[PDB]
């Protein structure tokens, strides 16, 4: 009805990557604001159609809401929920972290959009700072489904075996094995996450034996540098998450269970 409502005008660039960039995109007539994902295909049809269909089922507080998209030519439009907070990774002092209680509120939010993917199947694959978003309420939300694919489809869990995410952020039986369980991969991930919110650093380059920093860890020398900053409470939760051995590891129903997962710490926001 409205005669100007589909007209979008590209304010800015939120931030640009190898497949293409993001620009913030502002209604004309609403002034509503949407993040528009612009990626040239000509450089991948196969990753972006999945990216959308994986979109297309993803509905939850915790996970950037999409809208729709666009065909138009050789250029694939992805229109999604804008969050004005930024990244995570932003919010991470370097060398320090954030405060405790931001970092557990912020991982309680992290944890509730992980369970929520799990639960209908599909495994994001690359959980890092900069892939996690604040709304202006400061809200966690999962964002950039190009990596995600469906571990559990007709109540049948498909083993993976694809090299996926980023070394720092992934687990070690990506690294060791030919097939792999997902879900326990999306669970060390979101322990490094804890980690860099907790002391403002990642603990390796990547998780094997070579790495100096990966054997004391497993020696238990939290003595040095990245767990000495965090305190106890939440060291014996990331204890309990990077665990080499995925059988081993904490699923996400205990992490939920654990003391400092469940410790008060947090106030509500200022005058409601
Ligand atoms: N999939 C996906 C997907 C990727 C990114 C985003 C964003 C986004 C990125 C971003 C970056 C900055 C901080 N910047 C903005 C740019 C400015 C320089 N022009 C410097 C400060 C502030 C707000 C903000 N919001 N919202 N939704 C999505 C979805």
């Amino acid at each position: 009805a409205v005669p100007f409502v589909e007209d979008w005008d590209l304010v800015q660039t939120l931030g640009e990557g190898a497949y293409g960039e993001v620009q913030l995109a502002v209604n004309r007539v609403t002034e509503e604001a949407v993040a528009v994902k612009i990626v040239d295909m000509k450089r991948c049809p196969e990753n972006i159609k999945k990216e959308i269909c994986i979109n297309k089922m993803l509905n939850h507080e915790n996970v950037v809401k999409f809208y729709g998209h666009r065909r138009e030519g050789n250029i694939q439009y992805l229109f999604l929920e804008y969050c004005s907070g930024g990244e995570l990774f932003d919010r991470i002092e370097p060398d320090i972290g954030m405060p405790e209680p931001d970092a557990q509120r912020f991982f309680h939010q992290l944890m509730a959009g992980v369970v929520y993917l799990h639960g209908i199947g599909i495994t994001h694959r690359d959980i890092k700072p900069e892939n996690l978003l604040l709304d202006e309420r400061d809200n966690l939300k999962i964002s950039d489904f190009g990596l995600a694919t469906v571990f559990r489809y007709n109540n049948r869990e498909r083993l993976l075996n694809k090299m996926c995410g980023t070394l720092p952020y992934v687990a070690p039986e990506l690294l060791k094995r030919r097939e792999f369980h997902a879900e326990p991969v999306d669970v060390w991930s979101c322990g490094i996450v804890l980690t860099a919110m907790l002391a403002g650093e990642l603990p390796w380059d990547q998780p094997s034996d070579s790495c100096q920093e990966y054997s004391d860890w497993k020696e238990k020398k939290t003595y040095l540098n990245p767990w000495k900053k965090i305190d106890s409470a939440p060291l014996a939760l990331l204890h309990k998450i990077l665990v080499e051995n995925p059988s081993a590891r904490i699923t996400i129903p205990d992490i939920k269970k654990d003391r400092w997962y469940n410790k008060p710490l947090k106030k509500g926001a200022k005058r409601p």
